[PDB]
């Protein structure tokens, strides 16, 4: 297979890449606390955002909303206005670093992960926390809401992949209450795991849903990516790609083809097979490793953040 690289941007350490779904963006954001806005059809920088002091990881825009998210060492996770290019407020309550931060497809959610140990739901029309997931017994370097379902996926150095059902949130986060203002309490199963995911020797960095599939992808510190398969009962180990020398720090599932991406501190992002688990093809960068990969909701185009950068691709 080959790579047809379309855009490249040089920087600073780069840690989180996001596809606009209409438009031809992505935002990077840096290890240096700022986060970018590149159009990789003209190559041109069209923004720069400074709301965060350190690192940036976690990045993503809004479906069709005019917003982004992003989520700091600063423990914040910021929601910003990108037409009118300004940051609209910061939700806090994580006590540690951020490092995922995502919005929902239908419900007004933003998850966030951190290595406080929890997952929190935030609903960004509200401005309130209206879950916090405990149960990983360190970081929780990553986590997604599942396309279809009321699921979430997260991963942790716990060692652990967990499958939580969000379900009872989204009943009661939307069932609509009238209220009278003197009646209110003076200071007064949400989400549930529903699956443990055992396996993996060292820390989870990475996980992922299948977009049309019941497929789980984990990646960690033991330089492997396992296929995980679930029904509405059990999950249950898949199989698992072998081949990465270093920390695999992303993965995801080629939403197009029956084939698998993953990162690396190796300096390669690695392509296998959906359904061998065999090696397709591994492309190399000498001096840089891999942090994330992303891949465009609609278009077979990819991004990765490395140390010198992102680039935006296609595959053969």
């Amino acid at each position: 297979m080959a790579m047809l690289t379309k855009f490249e941007s040089r920087s600073s350490r780069a840690k989180g890449v996001a596809f606009h779904p209409t438009q031809p963006w992505i935002l990077t954001s840096l290890h240096n606390g700022r986060i970018q806005l590149w159009d990789y059809r003209m190559g041109t920088l069209l923004d720069r955002f400074d709301g965060h002091d350190g690192p940036v990881r976690g990045i993503a825009f809004h479906p069709t909303q005019p917003i982004f998210v992003s989520g700091g060492d600063d423990y914040k996770v910021n929601v910003w206005n990108y037409k009118s290019r300004k940051l609209l407020f910061s939700l806090c309550g994580h006590m540690d670093y951020v490092r995922v931060c995502t919005f929902h497809h239908e419900y007004p959610w933003i998850l966030s992960c951190s290595d406080d140990q929890t997952i929190r739901i935030w609903n960004w029309q509200s401005r309130n926390c209206i879950a916090i997931l405990t149960g990983h017994s360190h970081y929780v370097m990553c986590a997604a809401f599942h396309p279809s379902e009321d699921l979430i996926v997260s991963a942790s150095l716990d060692q652990t992949v967990r499958v939580w059902d969000i379900s009872g949130l989204r009943m009661k986060n939307a069932a609509p209450v009238s209220m009278s203002k003197e009646d209110q309490k003076a200071q007064a199963a949400d989400a549930i795991v529903k699956f443990v995911l055992e396996g993996h020797d060292r820390g989870v960095n990475w996980c992922a849903f299948h977009p049309t599939l019941p497929l789980i992808l984990s990646a960690g510190d033991d330089r492997l990516v396992k296929l995980w398969r679930m029904t509405a009962s059990k999950a249950w180990e898949v199989d698992t790609c072998r081949g990465h020398f270093n920390n695999v720090s992303c993965c995801l599932f080629h939403p197009h083809q029956e084939l698998i991406l993953s990162a690396s501190e190796d300096k390669t992002i690695r392509v296998w097979d959906l359904n061998r688990r065999t090696a397709v093809q591994t492309f190399r960068r000498a001096n840089d490793r891999f942090w994330f990969i992303t891949v465009h909701p609609k278009l077979n185009l990819f991004a990765a953040a490395h140390d010198s950068g992102v680039m935006v691709f296609k595959l053969e």
